[PDB]
């Protein structure tokens, strides 16, 4: 038993933590391109 009430449950924090974590995977991925972009000007800051 119980089963059948908290998968209703859990699944509605599924959501919000499926979100949570689509949030997160774009947003670190948005500042690796970040990453990218530094990295791209202290190449040129390491260039004379």
């Amino acid at each position: 038993g119980s089963v059948e009430t908290c998968m209703s449950l859990a699944s509605q924090v599924v959501k919000l933590t499926k979100q949570l974590k689509e949030q997160t995977v774009e947003r670190v991925t948005l500042q690796n391109q970040l990453q990218q972009f530094l990295e791209a000007q202290k190449s040129e800051g390491k260039s004379l």
